């Protein structure tokens, strides 16, 4: 039966997965087209990136209506058509909560606006005087995630500049105040909302955030790239009164809801923290999506989300907010920044890599997230033109800082086609260009080869579904520090080797045969940047 512990959850960026619509957009018409190939891969469920009514200034996490989906998109009936498809085939939905900021373009925040210093309107938000002689300075020194301050100056209606407003992210996703009541009921509201759809749970976006501290002070370790952690901008104590009010509205329902969280903290203890019984069920476990490609920094990465996990933790090596895999383990080898690196990817090297990684990542305990085309072995579209460029993060640096586009370029369906069969003949460009040789890459074509990526993903969640046992832990067999990493789940031994020499399993590991392997190999030695999983006798 389905568990939400053991889940391969496909995610689904919507913008970017297939045009039914014929205007150059991912929308709910290809979803609903494409969710065949997602159930026949293996996936036991999806998550929908926000498809929530959104001006798009941040692709989906400016959300302008909580309660329906962008037109672009689709309609409510055919998001319900969705839900009711996937279910059929045996998908759950997660969708996206983003409670930390709305669109500047959300009723709430327009109001604010045309409101007065004061307002209860504005009280939803976060307004401040300015600092200086004429507020000329922001209220305090903290840094958007995205570059630039993390406050924008209004003009009130003297028509002077009056007023600053936060936000984390972008000038247009102000954050709302979490103290205020009205912010608390409303989001109650959407999980409601969106749960009577059949939506079976929700990731949350900054997990770490909503609360900030009530004094928002200064950052003492200043805006530099060794500031450090802002402690009072993210993870204070409320937030976790907050999952526990969710997870009791999520466990009235049967089956109980789901929740996973998107957490960036430094400190595993306070991560652990959102995971206790009574708040989220898990959070994505960053610090192995950041490694690099080396035995020692994979293992203590596994070993961290172990313990954070309680054995069971939600794995991903790519989403829509970092380099593909095939980039990064590509290119030469060496917190988000180091999964951001510039520089020249072989091509080769990093499909070998991105291979033994999904492989020995689909044979650790828990849920594994697949980030649409990775199961292809896409790399990241890094030379896409300036002028294509849509990322908040590519603007507010000023071209100094790529951003995310690369990662979200629109998927490849067959060789054939100005589009790749991402759209039909007659359909507008492409949000996106899809680069002339992306159809190299066509889901397709790689079905028909049993040696693709997409075939070794098929071949991984079946042997994965019929030999690994979601209860049986880890047994490592390899030691600390070693260059080949290697465990034991039950009767299944699991061997990356991340060097470049042929690696021979010590007869005290098991007489193994092999299972399936992320290369070619038929001897007992396991080939350079392989992995192999193996039955144990
Ligand atoms: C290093 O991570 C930081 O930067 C990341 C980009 C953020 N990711 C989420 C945050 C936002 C803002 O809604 C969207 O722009 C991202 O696509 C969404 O996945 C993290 O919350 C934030 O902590």
């Amino acid at each position: 039966a389905f568990s939400w512990r053991d889940a391969v959850v496909y995610q689904v960026y919507l913008r970017s997965f297939r045009d039914a619509n014929g205007d150059g957009i991912g929308d709910l018409g290809g979803l609903s087209q494409g969710l065949d190939a997602i159930a026949a891969l293996g996936c036991d469920a999806i998550w929908l990136n926000p498809c929530y009514a959104s001006p798009q200034r941040d692709h989906g996490y400016d959300i302008a209506d909580y309660l329906t989906i962008d037109p672009a998109y689709g309609t409510l009936e055919e998001f319900d058509e969705v839900v009711r498809r996937a279910h059929e085939l045996g998908l759950r939905v997660l969708m996206d909560m983003v409670a930390n900021h709305c669109s500047s373009d959300h009723a709430w925040f327009q109001a604010a606006l045309a409101a007065e210093p004061g307002s209860d309107e504005r009280a939803r938000f976060i307004f401040r005087d300015g600092l200086g002689p004429d507020g000329e300075l922001p209220p305090n020194n903290w840094d958007s995630v995205f570059g630039g301050l993390a406050w924008t100056r209004v003009t009130e209606r003297d028509g002077r500049p009056g007023q600053w407003y936060l936000h984390s992210f972008d000038t247009s996703q102000p954050d709302f105040d979490w103290r205020h009541p009205a912010v608390a009921e409303h989001f109650e509201n959407v999980l409601r909302f969106w749960f009577e759809r059949g939506v079976d749970g929700f990731r949350i976006d900054v997990a770490h955030g909503h609360f900030k501290d009530a004094a928002l002070p200064d950052h003492p370790g200043g805006r530099g790239p060794d500031a450090g952690h802002n402690h009072g901008m993210w993870d204070q104590p409320e937030v976790h009164d907050l999952y526990r009010s969710w997870r009791a509205l999520g466990d009235a329902y049967e089956p109980e809801k789901y929740f996973v969280g998107e957490i960036w903290v430094p400190s595993p203890d306070r991560l652990a923290d959102y995971l206790r019984p009574d708040e989220l069920h898990n959070a994505f476990s960053f610090d192995l999506l950041v490694q690099p490609w080396n035995a020692d920094r994979f293992r203590k990465a596994i070993e961290t989300g172990l313990a954070v996990g309680r054995g069971w933790p939600a794995w991903t090596l790519a989403n829509h907010d970092v380099h593909r895999a095939v980039t990064r383990y590509g290119q030469e080898q060496p917190m988000i920044a180091a999964a951001r690196r510039r520089g020249p990817a072989d091509l080769d090297r990093g499909l070998r890599r991105a291979r033994a990684a999904a492989a020995l990542a689909l044979a650790l305990p828990g849920s594994m997230y697949l980030y649409q085309g990775e199961e292809l072995g896409l790399p990241e579209v890094l030379d896409l033109p300036d002028a294509a460029r849509q990322d908040p993060i590519w603007t507010r640096s000023n071209g100094t800082e790529l951003g995310r586009d690369g990662c979200r370029i629109p998927l490849p369906w067959t060789r054939e086609g100005r589009t790749f069969g991402f759209s039909d003949a007659a359909a507008a460009t492409t949000w996106l260009p899809q680069p002339a040789w992306f159809g190299a890459f066509a889901r397709a074509t790689q079905a028909a080869d049993p040696d693709s990526m997409l075939s070794l993903h098929r071949d991984l969640l079946a042997t994965r579904r019929t030999h690994l046992r979601g209860t049986e832990p880890i047994v490592w067999l390899s030691p600390a520090g070693a260059e080949v990493l290697a465990f034991r789940r039950g009767d299944v031994v699991v061997v990356t080797n991340f060097g470049s020499a042929p690696f021979t399993p010590p007869s005290a590991w098991g007489a193994l045969s092999p299972l399936l392997a992320s290369q070619p190999l038929g001897s007992a030695t396991v080939p350079p940047e392989t992995t192999v999983w193996s039955r144990l006798h």
